DNA sequence: ACGACAGATAATTTGTCACTGTACACTACGCCTTTTGTGGAGATGTCTAATATCTACGTTTTAACAGTGGCCTTATTAAATGACTTCTCAACCTTCAC
């Protein structure tokens, strides 16, 4: 279905979430999901939203950031073949060898 | 035929809740190296005014004596003394007296 991957929560919720998991994870900051659960919890209340998000949504709209965050830690170098080689000096100048 | 009305029906997400994998078990900003501009002596080099020394510059002063200049009256006659000069330095015979 055209729906597949896409939330009902809405274009808002759907920011919110983003929004907050973002910031909460940059600087040495580690805000996993849940916290931002809370923080929805407690902008719902404050918005007087009397339906938040629970966090079994927000840990699957986080799911696929998490999975582009992992997948930076995987991403193999092809490295140099056969018999030409160069070295990369930090003047600028690839010394061949 | 196909596709086109309103509604069925297989998804799709939203939300529950039993289950489990895991960290808490204190245990990184600390060990070590190199450069490096600032800083403290401390041997060494720098180089003058000045208070003499250290003779000479020569310049005064002395006395010795050398030369110029003024004065000094001149005559005669006598004396003493010392000298000089000149001249002289015979000899036989006769006569009258005892």
């Amino acid at each position: 279905r055209a729906d597949k991957g896409k939330h009902r929560i809405g274009e808002f919720w759907e920011n919110f979430i983003t929004k907050t998991y973002k910031e909460g994870n940059k600087g040495s900051k580690r805000m996993t999901p849940k916290q931002v659960a809370l923080r929805v919890e407690a902008k719902a209340r404050e918005l007087k939203d009397s339906k938040p998000p629970n966090y079994k949504t927000v840990l699957r709209v986080l799911a696929p950031i998490l999975e582009k965050q992992q997948k930076a830690k995987s991403i193999r170098s092809p490295g140099w073949r056969g018999t030409t080689l160069s070295v990369k000096t930090r003047e600028g100048k690839d010394l061949s060898v």
